Parts: structure tokens; C-alpha cells; sequence
């Protein structure tokens, strides 16, 4: 089956931005998202998010590994995933820990 995850990034104490991408694209999306996360422009964030997203749900043939909450205003990030595997877990831990290298908090939920 296919597992997807949705992560939201907050540039401040205002309506944050949520995005849903499959694990396969999650790794890449995160890598690029982190490179753009350095900015704080709504146009750049909205353009990147919208360009990286396509507003889609999960089919009955697949499922959603979980969702990740990232708030820059609070400087904290939590990742919640259900029924997963070590294969994808590596990507989740690497992605979460990667943010810590920038000076943030990483939390794991399972």
C-alpha cells in the first residue's frame, strides 16, 4: 500500500500552511521545503507550497502515515504517525532532526 503524510509550516503566529504529500515525495518535499523555509515571504511560501501540493486526499487502496506540525513562531516541530515501518521512519527522523540543525525542537509521536 501507499503511505502519505501531511506537514504544516508556520511562519509566525498566524494561520499556518498545511501540505499533504506521499512519503516518496515527502523526502524531496522536505529537502526543498527546508531550503525555502529560510525565507518568510507569503508569495514564496504560497507559491512553493501550492506548486509542491495539489490538494488531494487518500484513496481506499492506500493510507496516511501521519501528519507533521511545524511552527516557526514557537520554534517547535512534532511528528505524529500511525501504523508505519522502519523504512519510512528513517525519513521521518532524518527530516525532523534536520530541522533541529537550524535551531528548533523535534518531537516524535507514535
Amino acid at each position: 500500500m501507499t503511505l502519505c503524510a501531511m506537514y504544516n509550516i508556520s511562519m509566525a503566529g498566524s494561520h499556518p500552511t498545511t501540505i499533504c504529500v506521499v512519503m516518496d515525495r515527502f523526502l524531496e518535499s522536505f529537502s526543498e521545503l527546508y531550503d525555502i523555509i529560510d525565507e518568510n515571504d507569503t508569495d514564496v511560501m504560497m507559491d512553493f507550497i501550492s506548486r509542491f501540493a495539489r490538494t488531494d486526499e487518500i484513496m481506499p487502496e492506500d493510507k496516511t502515515v501521519g501528519f507533521v506540525v511545524v511552527n516557526a513562531d514557537k520554534k517547535l516541530m512534532s511528528v505524529s504517525f500511525s501504523d508505519i515501518d522502519e523504512n519510512m521512519k528513517k525519513v521521518i527522523k532524518a527530516t525532523a532532526e534536520k530541522f533541529k540543525n537550524k535551531g528548533f525542537k523535534v518531537e516524535t509521536d507514535m
